[PDB]
């Protein structure tokens, strides 16, 4: 049987087999095109690079992302990425391999339908399925009750689950994600004298964010300590040299999550969004939801995000009850792990969308089957 | 022999064996159905919960009561409750166990007939019986003369008995019960800012009534003290927190029993209903009926109901004689205790309705046997 | 001269002029009071409705009857009814109009005295009279000998008259009347599932009795036919719909007259009460009393009451003589007709109670004049 | 005298003089605050805009509503709105002008008391009054009997009135209103690709609802026609362009009124809520209530709401009687019209709450005067 699991995401692709411990193929979802003249002969060089190949040669080509905010915008580029992760990296023939895909909540309906057409016609898979990302995150932890805040690169969303029952009317979606955090870092870096405008230079700024930035417990008095002393500065070495220094911008970029007014959005922070979802549910189920808060998604991997979230939540909730933010140690590959577990149960082998059903019903079978 | 005793009631089920001191199984009579979508797999969750299981998971399912005002309205749900109290809780086989059932006065005749069909065919009991609830309340106290006011959750009724002879023409029945008291509390709680509309939130309001409400000796001057001082307020903590305060609504809900015009009914209070029953009997037996007033039924467990009833009764009766309201200390499990006593006498072993009689005569044997 | 005739009765008022054929004003004796809040303005609505007006608006107000069992209990309400039948309906000035009133046998003496005070002082009638109801029933039929059984809504009474001479020691009075028949119908209607408890819903039950109920010749074998076949059922449509079905309760309510043990009274039926009165008279006058039995009063208008009475009477009397129950075709307005005849004879114009006699003697002149 | 009439409502303010035909001032109840930096000088721009001014400049400021679900939550903002409708729009001095206010049923008591304090102290009105909104709706139609369903933007409520008498125990209140309908439209619009998250973009979605949405007679077969053909689609032009298309969402948003499970509420629809109120009244008054159903309130202005309500009501009521939903042509300004009529009668000039009474008694005089 050997079912396949694929996590498209936005900016990172995780692929592997069902029943394993970790994905066997991780690579960025980027397609590049040459930019310059192209002199000399006998080189035999390709016209487009996809995956980790584009990262190595990013100095002469332009990076482009097909998926954005969860929705796929370039369908011609996505067929190139799926071909790369099936024949070149996994080295498998999809003709005898059911696949599992993931999808964010509150997405256009046409997004699901087009994914089914490509897999069932271009690749000719025998079966396929589509599942919500945040539901699979609860399978990895071996739990049944709790509220999951899954923040990635495209979109962060919230959904409460109580004893295997979802509440579709208490689901909140917010655009703020890790991609908008990188752009804010680029803007506030110009006040020190550094300019980063090329699309190939957006990777330089992203790597700085992943290594230096951190979340401060308190914002008012942290800016006071950084204003006087210089003990909060670290150095980064660019690829060609010219080391740089980072001061109070180190803890200012992640703060946008709790104060989304730094870019201009009117929505509330992630600490108030998750409180409104809890108060939208029933009265007697809120007690179990407070003590089962789950964190998932790489943008929730900042040093100190678990203690800051706890401090703000207890300021709103009544003081009688106990609030504990359950942040596991491996939060980035939590969705994939849940997908592998789900695709191995004996009771799940009846909900596959077969080829016969698609031929008789058409692409509209997804909404009647998947969710 | 080991006869069985069951008290269906309305909202609470008492079951046990004959010859014991207390019922061994007490649980609400509630059947619940899931309401929400139901995501995830491998849970193996049931489609309906009955009894104490529904109370634990009441936050996602809907509560429904089959019995109402004494009459059973959902016969499909009642067979589910009887199955729960025979195999799951009592853990007994009804094939070799006679059972005893209770019934309120002035009920539709078809109610008795359908109960006999289910027990004698679905469960195949060897014998069965049906008795009036208020008659059994006199067995518990070891008395022979007196007037019994049995107020429960569905219906309150009155019946006088003098030296082992009943007076069927002096029996009064009034709908006002504990279920209508909870609904009135919900309506008058909105004037302070609290909203309780979900059927799962009716249990929250009921628990407040069972812990805080009390009966005031006088109504006119009690409202004057509560209007000026704030020494009559208590606090209640909701399951999620947000403690609340109760003022003069504390003693206003139980007052509806004595003044049924608060909801809109035209009938008189319980103090005047029991006086009319006494005056409907013979002249020379009224003296023994005045001094043998008996209270039974949980809704007669309010703090102060015994002194208030005495004050109103002596205002109508002549001042020569003595009026004493005999309110025992355990009034909730008084009917069950009387049923256990009755099902153990050697002289009662001849009035069982046998299987042979039912086959020859049919379901109409009850009216010719029971009452 | 134009004397006036008024028949107070109990539950129905008959008024008119002397010398006519039928009463010109018939309306119930009911006074109603508003029950609900009473929102809005500019309506100009009264605080009390009396007569046929209360029947139209009975859905928001409470019905109350002043006269009961023959005796008047609410003297303030009776002055309201008398004012309605003199100025509003008859449209006459009582200052120049002698009036005639009726009274049941064996009544408190204070009942007669208070009626004389009100008429002679509040209304200032020039003359008045009080007569026994059952004596006037013999004037309508143009007879001189016979025994009259007058059953109405308040009380049924018996009195034998032989050739213009009454026998005061052979007069029997029984409370059982049409008002107790309606209450019994309400109680036995609950065994089918219908509840009628509001005082405004007592009119619904009364109308069912006047249209469907009938008297059965034999009771033992009639219950056998109704137990097997369903050919004895009729349908009634309530004002809002929800039609109902009546089975063996159709002929059970009127049976209470012959078997007064259904409510709990110890007295004998109307067939045995009228036999005891005959045997209480002299031996040689019984022959003419047997063949001159007269029926009067609306509660004697049930279909089949004349044949049932004959069957029971001949079972007690000797078989030699002939028994014939003379039931006329218009038995409801028989008392009024007799009153009109009496108030027109030239020999009756000397027994009026004048204003001069009342002033000199006082209210005690009635007992010395009327009976 | 020239009494003043004000209808606060929730989201729309109607003001005018007593004795006219239409309100002279209609404007939204919205207070806005600047959001952005605010460069340049010499502009002289205000710090807060209230009324129609905020709608024009809504692109840079944030809209906020003080009144919500009937209860006022921001008392500082309400004093700003009342000042705007007295000096800026009506251009009147409230020192010599009695005012009339409206209030929804089943509201916190403190809501009425605080309104009296502000008017009698800050504005110094000589007299004032508070009336129920649904009672005034019957004055406009010139009727005395009927059941009124008043659905607005904050809360829909029901109350039956029979011949100028209200039934307080048959009053039902349901939160579902027009504000929850707009939020549902925003959520289901994301499935086509349109995002509307800014509070200033909630006005864009509301305008779409007021122009395109309609109620379908049947829901099951209407979704079948929209699934196959494309004849049920209309186009809307956004302020900057980018026209959009609406398909089956056109008739899905108003359907929430009849099926409140689309959001997650457990209560029944408006067709079943109004049927339960009728069955809660007396038996003989239901006939006049069925034929006098009155519609009022802008959310009852959807194309086809009158025919759909009739179809569902006759499915529950008995088939004998006639049901007619009396939906007038101008249902939005029905409450104001009734208030103008009431404040002009000569008999109403005695129920004003004077300044002298307030000084002697205090703010608690309202409950003893108004309702
Ligand atoms: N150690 C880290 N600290 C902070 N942010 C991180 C870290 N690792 C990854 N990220 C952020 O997480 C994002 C990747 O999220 P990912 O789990 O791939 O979501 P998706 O699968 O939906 O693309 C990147 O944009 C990156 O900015
Ligand atoms: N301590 C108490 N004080 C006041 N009311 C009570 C108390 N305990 C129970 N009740 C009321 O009594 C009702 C239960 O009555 P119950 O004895 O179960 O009658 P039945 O057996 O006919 O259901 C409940 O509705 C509850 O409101
Ligand atoms: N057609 C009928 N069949 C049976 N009973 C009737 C009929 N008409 C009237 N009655 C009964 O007769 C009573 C009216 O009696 P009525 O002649 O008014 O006596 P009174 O004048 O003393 O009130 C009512 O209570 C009603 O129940
Ligand atoms: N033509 C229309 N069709 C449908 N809904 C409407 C229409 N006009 C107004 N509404 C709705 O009615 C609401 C306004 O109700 P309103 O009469 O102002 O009540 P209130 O005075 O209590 O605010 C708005 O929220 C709007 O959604
Ligand atoms: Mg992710
Ligand atoms: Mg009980
Ligand atoms: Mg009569
Ligand atoms: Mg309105």
């Amino acid at each position: 049987t050997t079912a396949l699991v694929c996590d498209n995401g936005s900016g990172l692709v995780k692929a592997g087999f069902a029943g394993d411990d970790a994905p066997r193929a991780v690579f960025p979802s980027i397609v590049g095109r040459p930019r310059h003249q192209g002199v000399m002969v006998g080189m035999g060089q390709k016209d487009s690079y996809v995956g980790d190949e584009a990262q190595s040669k990013r100095g002469i080509l332009t990076l482009k992302y097909p998926i954005e905010h969860g929705i796929i915008t370039n369908w011609d580029d996505m067929e190139k990425i799926w071909h790369h992760t099936f024949y070149n990296e996994l080295r498998v023939a999809p003709e005898e391999h059911p696949t599992l895909l993931t999808e964010a909540p509150l997405n256009p309906k046409a997004n699901r339908e087009k994914m089914t057409q490509i897999m069932f016609e271009t690749f000719n898979v025998p079966a396929m399925y589509v599942a919500i990302q945040a539901v699979l995150s609860l399978y990895a932890s071996g739990r049944t009750t709790g509220i999951v805040l899954d923040s990635g690169d495209g979109v962060t969303h919230n959904v409460p689950i109580y004893e295997g029952y979802a509440l579709p009317h208490a689901i909140m979606r917010l655009d703020l994600a890790g991609r908008d955090l990188t752009d804010y870092l680029m803007k506030i870096l110009t006040e020190r004298g550094y300019s980063f405008v090329t699309t190939a230079e957006r990777e330089i700024v992203r790597d700085i964010k992943e290594k230096l930035c951190y979340v401060a417990l308190d914002f008012e008095n942290e800016m006071a300590t950084a204003a006087s002393s210089s003990s909060l500065e670290k150095s980064y070495e660019l690829p060609d040299g010219q080391v740089i220094t980072i001061g109070n911008e180190r803890f200012r970029c992640p703060e946008t999550l709790f104060q989304p007014s730094f870019i201009g959005m009117e929505s509330a922070g992630i600490h108030e969004t998750t409180y409104n979802s809890i108060m939208k549910c029933d009265i007697d189920i809120r007690k179990d939801l407070y003590a089962n808060n789950v964190l998932s998604g790489g943008t929730t991997l900042y040093p100190g995000i678990a203690d800051r979230m706890q401090k703000e939540i207890t300021a709103l909730a009544p003081s009688t009850m106990k609030i504990k933010i359950i942040a596991p140690p491996e939060r980035k590959y939590s969705v994939w792990i849940g997908g592998s577990i789900l695709a191995s149960l004996s009771t799940f082998q009846q909900m596959w969308i077969s080829k016969q059903e698609y031929d008789e019903a058409g692409p509209s079978i997804v909404h009647r089957k998947c969710f």
